């Protein structure tokens, strides 16, 4: 294992101050551009726009377009341009090190796996919330698909059991997940008819595959706010925040792209400009950067030491979500 923050310190205890409780929402396929909050012509989050203290980033590039690519970058302390897929499995990262400083990691999948990056924690830190054994939700549609609310279910027993220490939580989506997005959100967000239903895009009438696309997005608006609403349960004895960002985007047509994946150096823009937001309750005193600050995946570890008090060399002087 090749160390990267072993500096790392925690500038303030959860037995000397208020515990620490953030969600990280690690989202899937979402592209900036079909973001209500972004400028697009639907309203694909009407939950989340109805929450105070939401920010919204209009300026995110991720830092591949796959999620095996982009998955071990969002945590890694190497930043894009050094960072190497094939050497991130035994490079410390940012779960790592706030593991190792005493934060309680906890990381759900209802998408694939942590493609690495829980690999050197136990295994009961991972669990897979596809199957039923784990998610309670399968039973909600035609297909007995998991959804992502599942995740939530039992976080108060996971809470419970780490009583009064930080904790960080991990939710890795199905969320956008193609190319069967008419499979992701059950009928009460089958909101824009009529939508695709085959494997082969393109294929599919261009209006109706970007319906299901977005229905798809109106089930991921209603889980980021569900995620919220759970965190806002223990606001009184915890400072809780919750930060989504997306693994990458999603070509939908545009000359003949589809899906994702493609290597970085002739990727459309499609593919690299995923959403970001940021909800803290007022209590905790956490400052968000403007809405428009440019960022990309290199932020979200310097965010999560700063979410928990823990400074680290490597990321001094990094842009954050967050001040
Ligand atoms: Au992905």
């Amino acid at each position: 294992t090749i160390y990267h923050a072993k500096d790392a310190v925690q500038a303030t205890k959860p037995d000397m101050r208020k515990p620490r409780l953030v969600v990280f929402v690690v989202g899937e396929t979402a592209r900036a551009d079909h973001v209500s909050f972004n400028g697009y012509e639907r309203d694909t989050f009407p939950q989340l726009a109805k929450i105070d203290g939401v920010t919204n980033f209009s300026n995110v590039t991720s830092c591949g377009t796959s999620t095996a690519y982009s998955v071990p970058c969002m945590f890694s302390y190497l930043g894009a341009d050094e960072y190497d897929v094939d050497t991130a499995k035994y490079q410390e990262n940012v779960l790592d090190t706030l593991d190792r400083l005493g934060v309680s990691i906890l990381w759900r999948d209802n998408n694939s796996d942590s493609k690495g990056v829980m690999d050197k924690l136990p295994k009961a830190q991972f669990a897979d919330y596809k199957s039923a054994t784990n998610n309670a939700i399968c039973n909600t549609n035609p297909y007995n698909e998991c959804r992502d609310v599942g995740m939530l279910v039992g976080l108060d027993d996971f809470v419970a059991a780490n009583n009064g220490k930080d904790m960080l939580i991990m939710l890795h989506q199905m969320g956008n997940h193609g190319p069967a997005y008419f499979k992701r959100y059950d009928e009460k967000f089958a909101k824009f008819t009529p939508v695709c239903e085959g494997n082969e895009l393109a294929k599919c009438e261009h209006q109706s595959l970007i319906n299901a696309y977005d229905n798809a997005l109106l089930a991921t608006d209603d889980f980021i706010a569900q995620s919220i609403q759970w965190l806002q349960t223990h606001s009184n004895a915890y400072d809780v925040s919750m930060l989504y960002v997306s693994d990458h985007g999603e070509s939908l047509g545009e000359n003949g792209v589809y899906l994702h994946g493609m290597p970085n150096a002739f990727a459309p823009k499609e593919q690299r400009s995923v959403p970001a937001f940021f909800w803290t309750d007022k209590q905790t005193g956490i400052t968000p950067m403007a809405t428009d600050t440019v960022l990309t995946h290199d932020a979200i570890t310097p965010t999560l030491l700063k979410l928990f008090d823990v400074t680290a060399d490597k990321v001094k002087d990094r842009t954050a979500f967050i001040r």
